[PDB]
């Protein structure tokens, strides 16, 4: 720890401060949420119904008195069995998104940026840092997202374990919670994901870009002083790897999301602001980052 | 045979079942499904913890929706499915009172007489009924799309034949009993002469009479006589086991009540909470 400069530990004390206020580990807090109910375009609808067999999941929501109702997803046979689960995790998205803009606007050196530079970034990061915070609650022994009362496990297919490593986001689950990353690598890669300074729309590239660079010292200097078992041999630079490969992933699910979007429109009014005048195109998104935490 | 009026006996009362039970429940619908003095409050708790069983939903779509009961906490929790139980009570209650319409032995009865019998038969008709849906092998009771799974007790089939209802259940599937039997079951149990506020004891004692004797000779007619010599008897042992049973569930849901309010407004009349004027619901409903 005092290995760490006296800046690089206010740092990572100020950035887990933030997760801590901003991170409903137990999802408590959501509520609301919908669930599944008790030719050229066509070959659009074969794209889709590739997307949404990977990720193919059975949602347990427990209750405080102890019971539990248990979701089994509808095998697919015809239409819009397949958009079943979609109104609901589109809900969730949304209130994960919620809180990645409520850690960055406590996060200084993000609160200062210019406001159509927190919008960009925050554009840009929504899904890299829901994902890297999805994957602390990702149990890879059970294939479950651990989410307080719901939990998401993903269905048994016939491929098996091989199977479904076949999906980038998949494997990056599984490859990243095998790095067993402390609480720490994690806030400072959901940090150097955020202040990603070529994001489409950035305007400070320079402020970013010096900020993005001291989050990564950090990062190095952190595995440095409190990892020195040699199962983390190039820890940073295996960390560092699998960031690129989520700005991979980024990319491939902002198309699959508009995809299903076009051919069945599902977003809320945020999520329909994250995929699209900066403030006045994104209202919502302006108006959460004024408010306070 | 069967004498011709014995014969009609049957066709009414198997048309009476035709219109008014729904086998695939497929009408049962806006039910409430669970969400996501100190002795009354122990007793309902032993009441409750003997007939826990998982509800599951099944789409159209094909998926399944399954309701784990919440362990015994003895708090609010123990009564997450009553209200949920309190709306297919309801909505199996109608089912009987329609039922008895139909029947012209019935409508010819006295109001108040009908009344009285409706509210001493309901409860068996109702579980005579859920016994058609019951699947004794995987212990659950098929309703339609909806499915009621006896969980597992830690004591097997012990613990739930110890259970008087359950046993019920599991004894009268054994039977394998025809539709028209288990019509004329209802008949029998719904035109008892001694149920509480009858007062023409002997016009439905002489009823009840003639129901049996048809069941006693369609058994006879309609089955192997020397192997189901006693099957009748079989059945009249298990309809009175049923008016115990109905008792000890009477009480159960009173004592229920008290702790907590889940009934229906039908069913609160159907448990005592003039003899027509006590039960405005109840007469509507015989009246439309
Ligand atoms: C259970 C939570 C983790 C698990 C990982 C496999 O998740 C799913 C499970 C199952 C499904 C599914 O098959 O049911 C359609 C979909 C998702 N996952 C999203 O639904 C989703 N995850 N991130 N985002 C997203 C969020 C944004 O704001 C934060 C911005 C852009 C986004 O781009 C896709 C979404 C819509
Ligand atoms: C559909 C499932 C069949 C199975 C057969 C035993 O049933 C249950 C399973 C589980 C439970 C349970 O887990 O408990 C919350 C409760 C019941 N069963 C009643 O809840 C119930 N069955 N019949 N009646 C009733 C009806 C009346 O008029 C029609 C009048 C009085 C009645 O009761 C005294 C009730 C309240």
């Amino acid at each position: 720890v005092q290995g760490l400069t006296e800046e690089q530990r206010m740092m990572i004390r100020e950035l887990m401060d933030a997760q801590m206020k901003t991170f409903d580990t137990t999802f408590s807090h959501f509520k609301n949420f919908r669930l599944p109910g008790v030719r050229e375009e066509a070959a659009k609808w074969s794209q889709v119904r590739k997307d949404l067999c990977s990720l193919k999941v059975s949602l347990q929501l427990r209750g405080e008195d102890g019971s539990v109702w248990n979701y089994k997803p509808p095998a697919d046979s015809g239409g819009k069995e397949i958009f079943s689960l979609l109104p609901h995790m589109a809900d969730m998205s949304t209130y994960m998104f919620k809180g990645i803009i409520s850690f960055a606007k406590v996060i200084s050196y993000f609160r200062d940026l210019p406001i159509e530079d927190q919008i960009s970034l925050l554009k840009g990061a929504a899904f890299e840092l829901c994902q890297l915070r999805f994957n602390t609650v990702f149990n890879a022994e059970t294939g479950t997202w651990e989410c307080g009362r719901l939990s998401y496990c993903l269905e048994d297919t016939a491929g098996g374990f091989q199977q479904l490593l076949l999906e980038p986001m998949l494997k990056f689950h599984y490859m990243l919670k095998k790095l067993q990353l402390h609480e720490e690598e994690y806030v400072l890669m959901q940090a150097i994901s955020l202040f990603s300074p070529d994001r489409p729309g950035v305007l400070q590239h320079r402020v970013v870009d010096q900020l993005q660079e001291q989050f990564a010292i950090t990062l190095k200097s952190y595995i440095e002083c409190n990892r020195p078992q040699p199962a983390h041999r190039f820890l940073f630079l295996k960390i560092m790897a699998m960031l690129t490969e989520l700005r991979s992933i980024n990319a491939q699910h902002t198309q699959r999301w508009l995809r299903i979007q076009d051919i069945h429109p599902f977003a809320t009014p945020l999520m329909q602001e994250l995929f699209g005048s900066l403030t006045e195109r994104h209202k919502i998104l302006h108006r959460l980052l004024q408010e306070g935490s």
